[PDB]
Formats: C-alpha cells, structure tokens, sequence
C-alpha cells in the first residue's frame, strides 16, 4: 500500500483583530474562523513515523495569529492568500495550502441616529467565505462566497409545468411562498501568485457587494417560475458585472412552507386565495444547485 | 404513589401567517415556534390507562393552527393568551394552560432604497418570546423576552476589585473587550383574563422596543464596571419605563476574547496597548443573571 | 429599584480525570461539564459597581479543577456536594452554590473478547446528570438524572380512548410505533450537609443502575396504552426501590413516525397491517411529564 | 453565459422500515436519511423557465418511500444502488442520479440477558454511510464509510520529534490522551451496473464490519507515534483484507486534552507523570487526513 493523497493542519481556529483610529476614537472589529490544511512531502510521516515532516498544527495555529497581527485580514481573499503563500514559501518540503476562512458579522452599532464609536451587532447569521488554495507552481485559487443569506418572499413564486407521471402527487402552484438560505460562490481566475491578489484587492469587497445586492434584487423582483429559473438570473447578472470572475454556483434549499386544510373544521377556508396560515416543513427540502460560466 | 404534578402537550410546533393588503398590495408576515402544555383533571391518564381524560396532543396541534387563523398572532402576548384560555374554557376538566412562543425575524427588504412590498430577510437569530400561563381562577401571567441578541464592544468595559486569594489568578483589567447574548426578560402584572390583556395591547411592542433600545444603548454607551453593574442600569431604565412590569431579569454570558502573548515570537507586541489579534474563546464562560424589582 | 435575585459563575467548565492502577496496568477515566453559579451578599456588585463581593468567575474555573484534583469525580452526587461545600465554607458571604454536572460516557473498549486496559468508546450521547444546591443552613438539595437515553419499539403500543371533539383529526391506533428520549430525575431526600451525603454514597450508583434497568425493562415489556400509563410504572416502581428519594420525574417527548399511504401507486399497500415503510417526523412533537410521590 | 453543471433533488428524506417475521415474532427495524440529486438534459429549467425537464422533488422524494416498500433497505450499498439505477432507466434525459444515505444505529436491547423481539436503543450516534453514483454509461461508483465514531485512550499515544522552528512552541511528549472522531470511507471498484453489485451483497456488511473492527483494535492497540501514522496502519489493514476496494481513506481530528498546571496553587503537581485532571478543548483541534491504495 501506498499514500495516494494526505493533507493535515489546524481547523477551527477564532480569531478576532481591532483596528483602533486614535484620531478619531473610532475602533472596527473583524471576526473570522480559519482553517488552514498542508500538503507536501509528508507521506512518511504515515508510513515511517517520520514526523521530521510535520509541521506541528500547533505552529500552524500560532502562525495564523502572527499572520493577523502583521497583515491585513480584510479583505479574507487577500488574508488567506498571504497565510498560505507563506506555507508554501518557508518550508520547503511544503508544496500546497489550502486556507479556508469564515468572517462573521459585526455591524456598527447606530445610537440616537449616530454611529457609535466601538459598538457592535451580530445582525445574522449570513457569513461571507473564502477557500484559497495555494499551490507551488501552480499559483492561487480562490473561491468567494456568501452563505447562511435567509430570505422569504410571500408571494411572486410559481411552480408549473413539471413532468408528471405514476410518481407525482405534487399540485401546480401559480402562487407560493419561495423561502431559501442563499450559499453564492464565484470563482475568480487563477492568479499567479501573491502580487496578482493585491493587484486586484478592490474588487473582493466590490464583487461580494455585487453579489449580494444581485441576490437579494433579483429574489425580490422575479416573479419566480423556479428555484432553477430565479438562481441562474441572478448568476448571470454577477458574471457580467465582473470580469475577472470565471463561474458563478449557487446552491439554494427550498425550505416548504405547506398549506393547511382547515376545511374539516366549521368550513374554515386556509386554501388557495384564502391561504393565510401554514405550516414550514423543516425536512425534507428540495435542494438545487447550479454552476454558471460564460459562453 | 401518586402524581404530584403533570403536564404534556405538544411542542416546536412551526408557524407561519400572512397579512395582505389588497388596496396597497403591501404584505407582512409573522413566523413562531409554539408550545401548548394542559395541566388538569388528567391523572387517571397517568394511573389507570385512562384516555378519557386526555385532549391529544394531535388535536391541541390543530388548535393552534385554528386559533392563528381566527386570531391576530400579533402582539405574542396576546396570541398566547388567546390560545391559552380557549383550552380551560373549552375543557371543563383542563385548568392551566402553558404557552411558549418564539417569534422569528422576518424584516421587509429595501430594494432601491425603498422597501418592497412582498420580500423579507432574517436579520439575525434574534427572537422575540413569551411565556403566557392560564391559571383557572388565577389569571394570566405572562413573561416577555428577547434573546439571541449578540453584541460585543471593543473598548470601555473594565473589570477590577474583585476578590483575590489563593484560587485566583486572573489579573485586574481597565480595557477589555465586552461581548454576550443577551436574554432579558420582563414579566407582566397579573392580568384577571384576556380582557385585561386586551386592554393592554400596544403596551406589549412599545415595551419590547424600549426594552431591546435600553440594552443597546446602555450596552453601547456604559464605560462599563462589569456585566452585573451594566445589567443593573438595564434593567432599572426598563422599570421606570413601564409601570406595568413588575420585574425585569437579565441572563448574560461573558464571551471571552483572551489576549495572545505573542512576544516568544520575534518580540512581537500584542498585549495591552498594543493587543490587536484575541482568541475568542468557545468555553467555559462568565453566566451572569438578576432579577431586578421596585422597592 | 432593587435586586430581588442574582446568581453569577462560571458555565461550560469541561473536566477529564484518569485513575492509573499502577499494579495491574488499567487505567479508568471519567469526562463532565460542570456549572457553578453563586449567590449570597453580592447585590452591591450590580447596584454600586463594588466588586469586591465577586469570587471571580475564572477564581470558580480553578476551583473546579484543583477540587477534581484532590477528590473523586464518582459519584457525581458526591462531587458536587463537595464542590457546592467548598464555596459556602470558603467564604463568608456566599450563602449558595448551585452545582450542575453533566456526565459523558467512556465505556472501556472489549478488544477480542478481553476489556481493554486504557482504551474508551462514546457509546451514546446519553447522559447522566446532577443538579446539587448547596444552601447554607438548609443542607444539600440533590437531583440526579438520566438523559438522551433514546429507544424506539416498533410494537406493543396503543393509543386509543382519548377524547373526540370538532378539533380532533387523530385516528385510534391498537398498534404504533414508540419512540422516545427518556428524561427521568430523582429527586433526595434533603440532606443535612456533606457528611450525610458521604453516608449515602453507594446509593448513587445504585439508583442510577436501578433507574436506567427499570425504564429500559418496563419500556419493553409494557404493552402500551399512552405515553402517560408506560411513565408512571416506571416511576412508581423506582420509588418503591429506593426509599430515600421522594419523587421521580419523566419528560418524554413522543417523536412521531407517520404512515405513509402508497396505495395511490400501483394500489402498493403500506398502512395498517401492511405498514412496513413510515416517515419519522423531527417536528412538532408530543411532550408528556410527571412528577410521581409517594402517598 | 451558460450552464457548466447543475443537479437538484430531495435532501433529509428520513425513512423507516420494519421487518416482521411472524413465525418467531422477531421484528428489526431499520432507520435513514436519503438525499437524491439528479442530473441530465435539464439545462433549459434553469436558462428558459421549461419546468418539462424537472422530476418534482416531491416526486424524488415519493420515489425513495416507494423503493424501500418494494425492495431491501440493506445493505444501503445495494439500497442506494437500485434508487440510482431506477432514475436513470425510468427517464431517458436523466443521466445521473447521486445517492447519499445516512443509517442511524437501532441496536436489539437485551432485557434480563434475552435479546427482545421488538425493543431497540440508539446506541451512539456513530454512522454507517454510503454514497451511491449511479452515471449512465460509466456504471455505480460506490463509497462506504463509518462516521462518528468517538473514541479516547489514556495512555500510548505519544507526539515527538516533529518539525522545530520559531513558529513552534509545542513541547514534546511520550505519553499523552489521544481521542478522535473517526471518518472511514472505503472506496469500492467501479461496478458495471446493479447487477454487479448485486453479486458482491454479502461483502458489503462483512466489510463496514472488518473496517470498524480493524479501527477499533488498531487504535486500541497501537502504541501510537501520531494520529498520521496509526490511521496508515488501519487503512493498510483494511486493504489487506478486501479485495475489491480500491482506496481506504480516513479524516481525523485531534480533539486537544491540555494538561493544567495547578503547582500556583498549594504546590499541587498535575503534569506530566503526576497529570490526573486535564482540560477537554473543544476547539480548534488538529484535522489529519490520508487516502491509502495498492501500490
Ligand atoms: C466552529 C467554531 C465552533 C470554532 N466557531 O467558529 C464558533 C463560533 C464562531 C463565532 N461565533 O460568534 C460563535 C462561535
Ligand atoms: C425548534 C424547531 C426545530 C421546531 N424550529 O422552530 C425550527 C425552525 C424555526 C424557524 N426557522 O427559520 C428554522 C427552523
Ligand atoms: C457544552 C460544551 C460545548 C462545553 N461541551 O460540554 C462540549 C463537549 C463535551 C463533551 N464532548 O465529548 C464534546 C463536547
Ligand atoms: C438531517 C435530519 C434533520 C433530517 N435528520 O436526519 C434527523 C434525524 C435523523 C435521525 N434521528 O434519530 C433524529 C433526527
Ligand atoms: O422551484 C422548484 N424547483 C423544483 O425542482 C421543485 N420540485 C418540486 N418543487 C420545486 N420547486
Ligand atoms: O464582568 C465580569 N463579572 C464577573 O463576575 C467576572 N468574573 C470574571 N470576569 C468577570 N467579569
Ligand atoms: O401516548 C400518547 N399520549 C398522548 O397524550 C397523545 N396525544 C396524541 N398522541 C398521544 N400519545
Ligand atoms: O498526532 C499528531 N499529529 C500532528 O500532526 C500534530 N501536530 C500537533 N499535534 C499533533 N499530533
Ligand atoms: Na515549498
Ligand atoms: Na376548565
Ligand atoms: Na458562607
Ligand atoms: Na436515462
């Protein structure tokens, strides 16, 4: 037997930075979980007990935090890129690292109408990602997403014209609830190196607020003839608005909101036009998934 | 033996209702989670095998559903004080009904910059809960809260002069992040019935707001001594806004952020003036909680 | 205003202890999350920002452990009466210790047919639990309990009988299924302080066995006729077993599978004595409690 | 712009199936989650709003239900298998169907040392999985794994002799607590077609048994010089014993126990040879990984 593919490192590790403007008094937080995953010429380290190889993940958490302390972590494409290239640079029997960073939010707090200095809200769950692989030789790959993005519109959502055959109950729908959790990812041309990051560094907080402003516009104001049908508009619309990006994937459940049947009780009318009470149904959940490139 | 106390019902019942407005087109949506525990004559269920005595949980499932489409689900405090009085009203031999309900986000989406008729987001796993217990011949107490409010301040949180000996090892601080989940609750007045409960009415949102405006504002500006003294003006502030609550309590985490010593490496500074990067830690934490009430 | 209630600690403390025997080689090893909040003269920490009256909550954190270190974990009864002691006798001005334990499972690893000496397996998340209030001049409160014990019999359960009125859908059954996770808790006699608790300690474990043996025994051999009917005898015949606790409590949500008529494909027969395939449903559910004492 | 890839189905389809033999009055139960996506010719749902492409979920959903009446549930290798293998023969322009089965563990309790006709307890929430990749044209590509298995061994693990640098700061050991969560996939060969599979059915059990057990007596056993080189020999072994696997691949965190030096206190000695009381880190931890095939 042999080592076909290994990779090990550190998951799971928090980190916050502060900057802090003594000018202005005026202090902003960032807030990421990292992970950070080794590949190299370690195989015997599985097959010798050879662990002259390895790069304790210890040290690979320490690096992590000396990384935040002397480098931007904003933008996280640029962070991450900086974080594996050194991987790959200081050790030379190290020829891939695969970095991959969850930011959480931390919004200014507005007090009587003003921004407040140093005060924060987690409004929501929604994460925005990287996965940043950076392989020697072969430059760095990086893919931007945004997750955890739960909307519900009431109306404007249809669902007609399915096959139908000895396996189908489901009833057409000309007006349904459409409710997801938005995970979006765009997949940037590979770039040659740490340079070529920095060379573009506005466009990773300029394309996930496209991104996001697409989502949430196109969800809103498509009269909705699927999940498949509303996920590709908003796809397409991303990749004309940013040429360095090479696909687009959405990947989006369709979390049921079922109506109820209260007819059993005193004629009470809950169907169709009179649907006013239902029920979300937590599982199961149709999930689709679509990945968009240009032509 | 014998039965000391018993209850059942039925649990993490989903909810969903939707308001339109058929002349403007505007539409708003309400989501909860809801409990309905009965307590009564029903120890024969428990001794004897004896269902005669038991509403099936199936059919108090049903109820809810009833009761939100005959119903404004909104305020909470209301809604659940509907629900609960049907089933000692209903039932001669059911004497106090228990209702829990958690109220989910749905807030409208601005789109352009004005806000859309039809399209919500989930801003935050923030809730809005009460607690509403019918009591025969005792009335209606209910318990409103917010919980799952995550906030964190980067500076003017202290905490010195507490007790040392030798189990203690944590040093005095002037500057410290401050970071929790807040879980405030106030409880109500008796009511005699849901005729005083309606009578309240617009009480229970203005209270909520000034409750949710008092945390943050209080958080955001309170060079803050420790949790317990933040708590404190909290909950005071909430009092002597409301003359019909007649104790406000707070359940506060401390969500360590620890300093990182990372002067082994290079000399790099990164504790007190200079602290930059912090580990957020996961656990143990700091649970802090009163109850606060008029003299 | 003023404080009607407080309490404050320290929560999530996770602790690990392993006993060597160095003559035979076998080594034992115990895992817990342990909760200890405090109460006593500590109002004027939230009404006067004093905190002198604060025993740290990282001072708690040591405690835990260097009371782990120097005294047994098993039973978690003892341990925590220990430890709830500990603060009530330290220091002058603390008057309460409210002590939770969580107890998760090592069982030792059978390798061959032989148990192995150092070598555990997590068999199930069930737990086994405490709850110890320590009040200073009312002796020690003991609740132990037993958690996440889920167990399903695809047989021998009924529910029939119950009451049937315009809000009732649910059909009787002679034979369902049943599946629950069994809550139950023991509830002490007081007892006077530590000494009394020490006097008792082979009844911990004892009881805990003769819990878990009696609720696993009497589900499966109890042909059903609720959820209520099966909880009692269960209750009844632990109390009868150990006269030293006054009550025993249950809280069993009733986790439904749904038929599932086919009979809309191919005439395919699926209910009834034909039910073979069933939908198990995560949500809502039933949820049936008791507290049974003795006469 | 154009679509590069897409799939969509059902996801979290919990099912149930219960044997029953009547001539003994034994019954067995069986217990999963299924997640079904499809691929083919459905380009023109997402480009051109053509739902004719689209099996309803719900109907993906009624198909899984239907499949586990007619046929076995196990081994979920052969399960996955003929629901695959169903879409892609029942509809011409599915191309694909990408099977992913959950089995939850319903283990036969033994009551007074008799194994009961009819009682089952979920004994851990270990996993048995199975991803099943039924492509037309190119055969079932089948992947095997056991999840979720949580093991801990006191002692004979050790950690030494890995890379120092300034980055480091992990000390050395020779005796320390290893505990992860095992993830096993064995990848089998490609199979032509549901028969094939069909004819290797009694290998599949054999094999998830020979894998658990080899995990286990490995981990047990091994005096381990890292988490790399102990889950090589697992693999190595598994191979060995079952020829039509290709690849055995494992995913392992390190889940941390860090000693605490209590010795600020009272001189108590809690590390090295006198360490009792450790401190379980629930994150981050260490994540290894490894894919062993022939060479
Ligand atoms: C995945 C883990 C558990 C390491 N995590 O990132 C936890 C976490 C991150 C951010 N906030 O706010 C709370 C918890
Ligand atoms: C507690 C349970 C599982 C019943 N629940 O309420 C789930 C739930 C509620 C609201 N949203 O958005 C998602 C899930
Ligand atoms: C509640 C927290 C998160 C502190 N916890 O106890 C976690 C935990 C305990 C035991 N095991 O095996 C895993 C995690
Ligand atoms: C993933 C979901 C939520 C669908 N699930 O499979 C839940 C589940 C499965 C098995 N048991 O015992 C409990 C819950
Ligand atoms: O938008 C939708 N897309 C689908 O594929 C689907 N199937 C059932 N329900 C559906 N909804
Ligand atoms: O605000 C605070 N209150 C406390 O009780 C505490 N103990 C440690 N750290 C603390 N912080
Ligand atoms: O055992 C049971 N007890 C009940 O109260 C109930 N109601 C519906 N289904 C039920 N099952
Ligand atoms: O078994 C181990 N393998 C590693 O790579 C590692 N690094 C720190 N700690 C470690 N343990
Ligand atoms: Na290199
Ligand atoms: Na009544
Ligand atoms: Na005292
Ligand atoms: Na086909």
């Amino acid at each position: 037997s042999a080592v076909k593919a290994a990779r090990y490192g550190k998951d799971n590790v928090r980190v916050y930075k502060v900057h802090k403007d003594e000018k202005t008094g005026v202090q902003t937080v960032y807030e990421m979980t990292v992970c950070v995953l080794l590949e190299g010429e370690i195989e015997t380290s599985y097959t010798k007990a050879d662990n002259s190889v390895i790069v304790a993940t210890d040290s690979i958490k320490n690096t992590i935090y000396i990384t935040a302390k002397q480098n931007p972590v904003t933008p996280p494409e640029l962070f991450g890129s900086i974080l594996g290239t050194h991987f790959i640079e200081k050790y030379n029997h190290i020829h891939a690292a695969h970095v991959n960073i969850v930011c959480h939010r931390w919004t200014r707090m507005d007090i009587d109408g003003k921004p407040h200095p140093h005060s924060f809200i987690r409004d929501s769950e929604e994460k925005r990602n990287v996965q940043v692989d950076v392989v020697e030789g072969k430059g760095i790959d990086i893919k931007s997403s945004l997750s955890g993005l739960t909307v519900l519109k009431s109306t404007n959502s249809q669902f007609w014209g399915f096959l139908r055959d000895e396996y189908t109950t489901l009833k057409e729908t000309w007006d349904r609830i459409l409710s997801t959790d938005v995970d979006a990812t765009w997949q940037w041309k590979n770039f040659s190196g740490l340079q070529e990051v920095r060379s573009h560094v506005p466009k990773f907080d300029a394309t996930w607020a496209t991104a996001r402003e697409v989502t949430l516009k196109t969800f809103a104001e498509d009269n909705s003839a699927s999940v498949q049908a509303t996920m590709y508009k908003m796809a397409e619309q991303i990749l004309a608005r940013q040429q360095l990006i090479e696909t687009v994937e959405y990947s989006l459940p369709n979390k049921h909101y079922f109506e109820i049947d209260l007819s059993w009780h005193k004629g009470l009318q809950n169907t169709g036009k009179n649907a006013e009470v239902f029920a979300p149904q937590s599982d199961p959940n149709g999930l689709i998934k679509c990945t968009v490139g240009r032509s």
